[PDB]
């Protein structure tokens, strides 16, 4: 699969594309601090049934690095512009981490765009720190509190590259090979290049802040609970942002939401479960399109 | 949790494995020769979160009863029909391989309203000549099955030598089964006479018009399959055995609502090499269909 590039809002976004184009479109949306790289072993399993498009968010992967704030709403604007530039009129969405917030927000604003939503390890408004990660992961809670602290977050993420070097491997059960880890590092050679990686944890909707993202994601979650398109939720054990127990309650709170149990898994489920995820998604799309 | 149970059927009994919530769609898993519901053991746990899974042992196979019958294709049809009635199943997805597919196609042709969807692989079709049985690189397989179908020779190979269990079975699996995995394939068949149903099957294969009744039934069943409107999922291995990848793409494209799922390296007993891929595929597919209805 070639990396391709699209002009977007006077910058550019890199993307991977595969599959016959007479088929329904599936948009794969990564989060922090990843790129379309994370889908690399899932795309070949979905491409036989769908036209797969996996963009790198602005400032991630091989996308352009404009001098912007990289707030959640900036990503929204770039992703919307990418979809427009690609001429995509409707799609399935497959999302993880911040990709899920983009998917939920897109579905809320354009309900007729969404053929279905496959998601995992998703972002929701979290009224307190007890709603961010699980009780066995107090240490993750403490790290993100630091990311959200002026000066401290800069030292950890911009200077020490902690999100790429510590958080990412900490959210994968297996140990990535050198050749698998390398493309996670290459987008972020410098402190300045790491700006988007610091901006994201500062956007997490926790304890009412930031108020604009908190409200947008409350609204997106209300829309999701009122939506009628098919949904497919994956969970790991014990997971990270989403426990198996929360996943069961969440899926039951929605209509037309299946829950697929992947087994031992933390945050970056794609890395531990690419085959299970790809096979599940391809079957699910095939089933929906049949009927 | 997966339970092994027994249903009374036509004066005998069939064993079956069952798992999943009772308020979910039913999925009926149908094995072929010389296997049992054992072959689905690693697939069931992956489908049970979305469906009520029922996996019977065909009459004379696995832990089912061994009544004094011919074990022809139409006998299996009768026992499977009676099992379905006994379990009070009114509609189901079918998941099938080998002779399981002939049973599924024949069921779907008679009762298409019963079929929620059909997931199948390595399936039986009418074969006008021996050239239509396996691929030309497997001449050895054709000679072996010709001998199975030959009076006297088949008895020596399958009943006395247990060749279907000991050679044909492992021969259609890419990996080597662990001893604990292979053992339950042997235990239903302790004696030559217990192997009667295993010998009966190759002699039922619809090759060159013989047997005429099965050939006719499977022609009619294949015509129905070609016209059918229910969702279908075809899995293929490379090179496969009864179904080549090239044949699979053409066959799937010919049908209405048929997705093709390529599994990679595989022979005949694809479940043993690809349980995870098959289970995950079937679960996502059922979830998708039931979401839209
Ligand atoms: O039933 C399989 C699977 O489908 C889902 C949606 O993917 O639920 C659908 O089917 C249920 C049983 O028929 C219905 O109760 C439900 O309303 C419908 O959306 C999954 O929830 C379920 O595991
Ligand atoms: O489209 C994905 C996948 O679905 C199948 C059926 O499972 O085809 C369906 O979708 C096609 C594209 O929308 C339709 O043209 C077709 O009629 C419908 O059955 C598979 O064939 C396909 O790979
Ligand atoms: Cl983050
Ligand atoms: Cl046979």
């Amino acid at each position: 699969i070639e990396i391709r590039r699209a002009p977007v809002l006077g910058s550019s976004m890199a993307y991977r594309e595969t599959g016959a184009q007479d088929a329904p479109v599936v948009l794969f949306l990564h989060g922090n601090p990843t790129s379309s790289h994370i889908w690399r072993n899932i795309l070949p399993l979905v491409s036989p049934v769908a036209h797969c498009i996996a963009p790198d968010l602005i400032g991630f992967g091989q996308s352009g690095k404009p001098d912007i704030a990289y707030r959640f709403f900036d990503h929204v604007r770039y992703l919307d512009a990418f979809i427009e530039q690609r001429g995509v009129t409707s799609a399935y969405l497959v999302a993880q981490d911040w990709g899920t917030a983009l998917a939920f927000h897109l579905a809320a604003r354009r309900p007729d765009f969404v053929r279905g939503l496959a998601f995992m390890e998703f972002i929701r408004p979290m009224p307190t720190w007890q709603d961010f990660h699980q009780d066995h992961a107090e240490a993750a809670r403490a790290v993100f509190r630091k990311f959200r602290t002026p000066g401290e977050g800069e030292a950890m993420i911009l200077e020490a590259n902690a999100f790429v070097e510590r958080v990412l491997p900490g959210g994968i059960v297996r140990k990535l090979g050198d050749e698998e880890m390398a493309p996670y590092r290459t987008p972020f050679p410098t402190p300045e290049s790491r700006r988007p990686v610091l901006a994201f944890p500062r956007e997490l909707p926790i304890a009412g802040e930031p108020a604009d993202v908190y409200e947008a994601l409350q609204s997106a979650h209300a829309a999701l609970a009122a939506s009628s398109y098919p949904k497919l939720l994956f969970t790991g054990e014990p997971g990270a942002l989403v426990s198996p127990e929360f996943a069961e309650r969440f899926a039951a709170s929605l209509t037309r939401c299946a829950l697929i149990r992947l087994g031992a898994g933390l945050h970056y489920l794609q890395e531990d479960h690419a085959d299970a995820i790809g096979r599940s998604v391809a079957g699910w799309i095939a089933g929906i399109e049949a009927v």
